[PDB]
């Protein structure tokens, strides 16, 4: 029984505990719901780039061997709760047709790949009706570590298999002693993304010019500049909405960018899954003149703080959690630790995490002299979306993209 052939007897019931998704739509009201808080809390000069789907999963693999109220909290804050029909056994069921899809092995031309693990000391013993489906469903090892007397060994070897898992962009999920021999339960997860653009840029035609920063300066950044057929729309209050689809088409990146004198902020706040919908179906195929610059964002993440705030508290309390999927002789205090996520996105002329010079030419081309022009030279949102399972996989803010 592989991933993609699982039937819905083939994920268990519990211990005592084109058509559009309802788990898709769930995962983006976790997404807009954390994003908003985060950057509510953050600076407006600040970057931001978070995986939600990633988060999403991870937490999805932990209630397996979750219950009573840390499964009530979980599946509230996550929003499974909204998927209609109750069932939260049908979850990891949704999760392995979305895994199956999201992470193939079909020479489709990006790279999508998962880093998904719960580790704990050697002294826990995981359920085997957890290590299984987690195994199954997330592709998930539920892997022991000597955090006892061994502790920092654990923390580099952590920080070493999410570095071989995102081809040395990642280096220190967990940061500096941030695991002790009092660590019981870590979760770590990320995804990695490669892909090249459907429509390349030149390196050529990229020149330094202004950026302008919510502080009211300015910087110099490496604005891209091409001329093509991008699907596009001017929606509600001049926001500027631009996507820009990877080679495959499977995968695109949906900027928003407010018109000068709106705030990014109020945007920010505005936002929600539907609010976006709306707009991916305003957007038309139309002939225009895009300026963007060259941006890398590297954004790392210690979860439990805002998760808690939002109503993730018994997960993360020793007389609280309800956890019976993981067991230790003599410990009725088995919960997380914290849980651990960081994300990259380099962004260039070739795409997403390629770095290569393709010249381009075009012969012969004379487009018309009033065409609409998108120059991102002010903050912005980032989506990187999966067209066909409609899920934000990455969603993020360049605020400052100078060097
Ligand atoms: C980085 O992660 C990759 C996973 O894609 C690791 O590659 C895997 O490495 C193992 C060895 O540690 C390979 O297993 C090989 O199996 C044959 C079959 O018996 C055996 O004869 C070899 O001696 C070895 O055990 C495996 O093929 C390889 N790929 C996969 C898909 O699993 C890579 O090793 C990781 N980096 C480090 C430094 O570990
Ligand atoms: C995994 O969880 C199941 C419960 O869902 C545990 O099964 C219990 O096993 C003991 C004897 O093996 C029985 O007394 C209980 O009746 C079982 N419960 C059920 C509901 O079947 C299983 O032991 C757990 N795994 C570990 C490692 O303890
Ligand atoms: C966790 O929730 C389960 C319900 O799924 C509770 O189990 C109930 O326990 C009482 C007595 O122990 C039984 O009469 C019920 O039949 C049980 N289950 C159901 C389906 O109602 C459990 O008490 C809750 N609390 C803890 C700490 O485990």
């Amino acid at each position: 029984v592989d991933i993609c052939t699982a039937k819905p007897r083939d994920i268990p019931m519990n211990p005592m505990c084109r058509r559009v998704w309802e788990l898709s739509k769930a995962n983006s009201r976790f997404a807009t719901t954390f994003y908003q808080h985060l950057a509510d809390s953050k600076n407006d000069n600040d970057n931001i780039f978070l995986s939600p789907l990633s988060i999403s999963t991870a937490f999805a693999m932990t209630k397996l061997g979750a219950c009573n109220d840390t499964l009530q909290q979980l599946m509230e804050v996550f929003k499974f709760d909204t998927i209609s029909e109750k069932t939260s056994d049908q979850i990891h069921f949704f999760f392995a047709k979305l895994n199956c899809r999201l992470y193939r092995k079909a020479n489709k031309s990006s790279k999508l790949v998962s880093a998904n693990r719960l580790f704990g000391d050697k002294s826990l013993t995981f359920n085997e009706t957890y290590q299984d489906i987690s195994e199954l469903v997330y592709g998930a090892k539920l892997q022991p570590l000597d955090f006892k007397e061994n502790a920092e060994q654990s923390r580099a070897a952590i920080n070493k298999w999410v570095s071989n898992k995102t081809e040395g962009r990642i280096t220190d999920v967990i940061p500096s002693e941030a695991i002790n021999e009092l660590t019981v339960l870590v979760l770590v997860n990320t995804i990695y993304f490669k892909g090249l653009w459907k429509s390349k840029f030149s390196p050529e035609n990229t020149r330094k010019e202004l950026f302008y920063k919510a502080d009211g300066e300015s910087c110099s950044a490496s604005m891209m500049y091409q001329e093509g057929k991008f699907r596009y729309r001017r929606v509600a209050e001049g926001t500027q909405v631009l996507e820009l689809p990877f080679k495959g088409d499977d995968i695109t990146m949906v900027l928003i960018l407010p018109k000068p004198e709106k705030s990014l902020a109020k945007v920010e706040k505005e936002l929600t899954p539907e609010v976006l919908q709306e707009w991916l179906d305003e957007l038309e195929e139309m002939m225009l003149v895009v300026h963007m610059p060259r941006f890398r964002i590297e954004d790392g993440f210690s979860l439990k703080e805002q998760l808690q705030d939002m109503g993730l508290v018994d997960l993360f309390s020793p007389e609280k959690s309800k956890l019976p999927g993981i067991v230790a002789e003599g410990r009725d205090d088995l919960y997380v630790s914290d849980a651990f996520h960081k994300a990259f996105l380099e962004v260039n002329e070739e795409g997403s995490e390629a770095a290569a010079s393709t010249a381009v030419v075009i012969a012969g081309r004379s487009l018309n002299p009033n065409r609409v022009t998108f120059k991102a030279n002010r903050p912005f949102l980032v989506f990187i979306r999966e067209v066909p399972l409609n899920t934000i996989i990455f969603m993020g803010r360049v605020a400052n993209p100078c060097v």
